[PDB]
């Protein structure tokens, strides 16, 4: 039985917001975002994952156009293929398309896998949230409302199904009986509450928030 | 000799910014500020004019694609040819395509003719926001930096001269050594300062400010 708030920062399993400045990487950051998660339950340490190895690396033959956009799941298949991604420390944000520069010896995580759940289901969305971690979901993100949000539950009723932002799902509750899914966006800590955005939960996948979602597992280290 | 600053909101020509939520009406925001600027120049009067007027009448013989964009210069033809457009209070903005509902019997505006400016001249666009009033311009707004813009003097080092965002110029000035254009944008008060961004002015058309300037005038 599913608790009515979950929220994975209390539990040391978010980095801190990073921004993403003028390169379209939110799809990489959110990926990240999802294995720290997983790196921190099976490891116990709180480590960065380098955004950039997989702008620069998770390229045309897995569908992904670096700071022109990609897909949250082949950046997970990336990771996997490659057996790793360096740590943020180690490869650090650019905000632009270079060379690839992987380096094994700075690996700071691997994928054995990733599970990508049903087309608009909330439901199953808050169990994933509740027992797996934080959820790599896309959402449609072309509205002034959403990047003037301040504060509070996020509700636009123009929001459309149609994804175009990847964005990190890491928990969930209600403010006063308004239900949300607690976002972190890589817009840096100015945008929204400290770079969170709190978006309508059950009001009909509202910007698609439960359209594409997806979460990575961790194997093998060593 | 041209004004070290200016501000037209400093001579009641220019309206209360508006929203145009999630309706790519820019350019129909951006028109219509030039437009009534005009309008208070010419009669003494200050009225909002009908941007969803545009949206829904300066269409395909004007290359605008109502609520997924359009161009200031095709919208002033829009006026020009159709010897008009309406109030904002006769013709309300509602955010989305709807079919052409003009009638001249709420008439507020006309356009005699409208004033491309030269490409990339900061200049020349200083000289007609000094001595015409505010000027329609395009930016590249496609940057997380331009709408988390709170307040200061924007300057974006991977701002490009491709434009995708109508907004006003209503001025110009320097704030502590940086020269800006004032420019009002239709995001509503929450964005910049209270609907307005302060543009790096004079560092190579930056974000493309001075790529398609235009004006409009009305003679009656
Ligand atoms: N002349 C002109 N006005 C423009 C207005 C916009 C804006 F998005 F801000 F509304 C973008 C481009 C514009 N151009 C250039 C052009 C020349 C042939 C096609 O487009």
């Amino acid at each position: 039985i599913l608790p009515d708030s979950v929220d994975w920062r209390e539990k040391g399993c978010v980095t801190e917001v990073k921004y993403q400045g003028s390169c379209g990487a939110c799809w990489a950051f959110s990926a990240v975002g999802a294995l720290e998660a997983q790196l921190k339950l099976k490891t116990g340490k709180l480590v960065s994952l380098s955004a950039q190895n997989l702008v620069d690396c998770s390229t045309e033959k897995y569908g992904n156009k670096g700071c022109n956009g990609g897909f949250m799941t082949t950046a997970f298949q990336y990771i996997i293929d490659n057996k790793g991604i360096d740590s943020d420390a180690s490869y650090p944000y650019k905000a632009m398309d270079q060379k690839c520069q992987y380096d094994s010896k700075y690996r700071a995580a691997t994928c054995s896998k990733y599970t990508e759940l049903p087309y608009g289901r909330e439901d199953v969305l808050k169990e994933a949230v509740a027992n797996k971690g934080p959820v790599s979901v896309g959402v449609d993100a072309r509205h002034p409302s959403f990047f003037l949000y301040r504060s509070g539950v996020y509700y636009e009723p123009s929001c459309t199904q149609n994804v175009n932002h990847g964005v990190l799902v890491v928990g969930y509750g209600d403010l006063n009986g308004k239900e949300y899914w607690l976002v972190k966006n890589s817009w840096g800590h100015n945008f929204g509450e400290e770079g969170y955005i709190r978006m309508a939960r059950n009001k009909g996948n509202h910007c698609g928030i439960a359209s594409f979602p997806s979460y990575p597992e961790i194997h093998h280290h060593h």
